């Protein structure tokens, strides 16, 4: 398997940085940037690669499944993976697809031993693994704190039980992002990613590769821009590719990630 070898090459050696500048008055046009994805590998597990017994009715879709190497364990088994972050550093994330009904206790499960306290939901208005007021979920008991309406995401604030030990997290629900697609504007979901600013931080969406994976690309690309006024796109999507299969779905979900992050240049605090 040389195949598997030269598609791992490219993912970690490719790289397109863009100064600022460049992004926000010169991009790169829509067929330069259709070309550039087209050329990135899926790097999507084999169900035969993956080998871990009636793993099946624990994955939303028989296509989309865990990279072995950065694969999430219940210390059995859940659909989720460990993203790297801003420069590499290990675990800032976890992409999961949203629960099943048999795989919520696991979700909780992997919330507590991960250490989690930020949970980010990406979907699209008219299951719940989060309850009005209370209820328990397994060996869990979740209470939630205090719900406060946005438009586009509701903040939830709520408290897990294990136990005799109590943790907060902060649930975010983004509600305005069809699956497969793009939401009609990027001001809302940069509200949504400085709302992420304040143990891994879990992702999630349908399957947790295609508005997952551009979340969390805006997220570095947000981060590469305040730090250092360039940003390298192709670079984190190549990075994201490594740790779980097909994250960003569709040439025009990258298009809009060089959208969302030109807005996030011009947006920056400067002074007249």
């Amino acid at each position: 398997n040389t195949p598997r070898e030269v598609t791992l090459h490219f993912l970690r050696t490719a790289g397109h940085p863009l100064t600022r500048w460049a992004l926000q008055r010169q991009p790169p046009s829509p067929k330069q940037l259709e070309e550039e994805f087209l050329k990135i590998p899926s790097n999507f597990v084999s169900p035969e690669d993956l080998d871990i017994p009636g793993h099946a009715s624990k994955d939303r879709y028989k296509t989309i499944l865990p990279n072995p190497q950065s694969r999430v364990c219940l210390g059995d088994y859940i659909n989720a993976n460990y993203i790297r972050g801003y420069d590499g550093k290990e675990k800032v994330y976890i992409a999961t697809q949203g629960p099943m009904p048999n795989t919520v206790s696991d979700f909780w499960e992997m919330v507590w031993q991960e250490e989690v306290s930020l949970i980010v939901m990406l979907t699209q208005l008219r299951v719940h693994y989060w309850p009005t007021e209370e209820e328990t979920y397994g060996p869990f008991q979740i209470r939630i704190q205090d719900m406060k309406e946005c438009p586009e995401y509701t903040v939830r604030q709520l408290t897990i039980q294990y136990q005799e030990e109590r943790r907060s997290v902060k649930h975010i629900l983004f509600s305005a992002w069809p699956d497969h697609q793009t939401p009609e504007s990027a001001g809302p979901l940069l509200r949504l990613v400085a709302e992420v600013e304040e143990g891994p931080i879990v992702v999630h969406c349908s399957a947790g590769i295609g508005r997952t994976g551009c979340f969390i690309a805006t997220r570095i690309g947000c981060q590469q821009l305040k730090a250092r006024g360039e940003v390298d796109i192709l670079g984190i999507v190549c990075q994201l590719r490594l740790d779980r299969g097909g994250m960003i779905q569709t040439a025009e979900q990258y298009q809009f990630l060089h959208h969302t992050l030109a807005l996030y240049a011009g947006q920056l605090p400067e002074e007249p």
